Formats: C-alpha cells, sequence, structure tokens
C-alpha cells in the first residue's frame, strides 16, 4: 500500500516523471481520482510571471502509483 514516505514508481504514461520514483508526501480522502501527491525536487516552469507558482509534486492514483520499498 502507498506508505508515508515511501518510495513510489510513478506508473503514469502522461506525466513529467513518468518512469521515475518519488517520495510520497501525503494522501487525500479520496476526493479526486489523484488524491496522493507524490515528491520529485523537480520544477517545470512553463507560465510563471508575478506569484512563484512551482509544483514539485504530482497527484496519482493508488493503482497509478508502485510502492517498491
Amino acid at each position: 500500500a502507498i506508505e508515508r514516505g515511501s518510495k513510489v514508481k510513478i506508473l503514469r504514461k502522461e506525466s513529467y516523471w513518468y518512469g521515475d520514483v518519488g517520495t510520497v508526501a501525503s494522501i487525500d480522502k479520496s476526493g479526486i481520482i489523484y488524491p496522493v501527491i507524490v515528491r520529485f525536487n523537480k520544477v517545470n516552469y512553463n507560465g510563471f510571471s508575478g506569484s512563484a507558482g512551482g509544483l514539485n509534486t504530482n497527484n496519482f492514483a493508488e493503482h497509478e502509483l508502485e510502492v517498491v520499498g
């Protein structure tokens, strides 16, 4: 099961960090299809201005992540 701070290999085809692993940051209450936000320490600036957006976290479903810890 997706534990906390566990190593999860992202298995999302259309993902900026697909094929890479990430550190589980926190899970949601199943409010959305991708409540699990993983950490990648990677930024994808593609339109920033004024307020510093920045992501560093991608949403992913439980079945979309592969706990390989």
